[PDB]
């Protein structure tokens, strides 16, 4: 299982979704490495421009490239892969549900998700577009979820707002395996990342770059 | 125009105003003093008891009476005895919705502010249409700027409203004023306010002291 991310592996994430009604499907390649935890990653909206901000889709679009020091749930459940399900609520505004599976597909690992956004404003922080191009790292505390036989975990993520506010996003998060599973203690998942655009790419896209890690208390 | 506001000067304010459909009217009688820049006013909701607590309606209900310096910069005052138009959108958080428009200007000796206020989108048992609001107002800064496009003033800022249980309740305001007949550099005012009741009015009421400095 561990084995499997000893080396630079290919990544292929699928995003399906439909907020307020509005269709899009996300397509991303890139490279993961788990020795150095280091992720590259570029998106493509397939389906002509994003209905939504592209750091709201950052938390939805493979903590199994985490860099563990000195538990690791989400290399340990491949190659079958884990199911990744999540319920974001917009503070003053709409709410994700998504369901994802995480699993290797021959030698790369696929991300394929379907996300459902209900009961956003137009003109909100959201569907107007408001939040400014960037993503803030937090800490993620983590917890073992013995009745799903996987880790559950609650964070917020703070998006900054063109005019200077801020646009809360509460995240509640359930993993669990696909096949015959080993829950971890708890610990704390450090994710930073960078956005950045390619200036060759006509399609609109993000490109992301991440560093994820791993401590204790 | 500017002369206009020489001496102490008499006010008059209408709101006409529809919340979720609740429809009300304020009128408010008072004196406004230029050079020091004090508003005394009482408001009156003649319709009955308010759908909405009163310190919403506080930013609603006069920048003219403004206090130096600055004196070019006095927009309001120049439009005068014409007058102006002030448009607002203030979107409460978490909530419902105030847009709204008026025209102040002179008639006669009086200046005379008459609004027309339409609010939607708001919650039953919010903290608006619940009455959860302090009685108060705080002071605040405005950012202002001029508008070349508008030949007016935009400003916006946003408003704290202290609440019952002792949270915040956050009201944001988008503002444009252009005159009606025929501009300053970036500057702010500031504005204090008192809220309080006459003890002898069986009527629903306010009772506003402010003083406008800039």
């Amino acid at each position: 299982g561990e084995e499997l991310f000893t080396g630079v592996v290919p990544i292929l994430i699928e995003l399906d979704g439909d907020v307020n009604g509005h269709k899009f499907f996300v397509r991303g390649e890139g490279e993961g490495d788990a020795t150095i935890g280091k992720l590259s990653l570029k998106f493509i909206a397939t389906t002509g421009k994003l209905p939504v901000p592209w750091p709201t889709l950052v938390t939805t679009l493979v903590q199994a490239f985490s860099r563990y020091p000195d538990h690791d749930f989400f290399k340990s459940a491949m190659p079958e892969g884990y199911v990744q399900e999540r319920t974001i609520y917009f503070k003053c505004d709409g709410t994700y549900k998504t369901r994802a599976e995480v699993k290797f597909e021959g030698d790369t690992l696929v991300n394929r998700i379907e996300l459902k956004g209900i009961d956003f404003k137009e003109d909100g922080n959201i569907l107007g577009h408001k939040l400014e191009y960037n993503f803030n790292s937090h800490k993620v505390y983590i917890t073992a979820d013995k009745q799903n036989n996987g880790i559950k975990a609650n964070f917020t993520i703070r998006h900054n707002v063109e005019d200077g506010s801020v646009q809360l996003a509460d995240h509640y998060q359930q993993n669990t395996p696909i096949g015959d599973g080993d829950l971890p203690d708890d610990h704390y998942l450090s994710t930073q990342t960078i956005l950045s655009k390619d200036l060759n790419e006509k399609r609109d896209h993000m490109v992301l770059l991440e560093y994820v890690t791993a401590a204790g208390i």
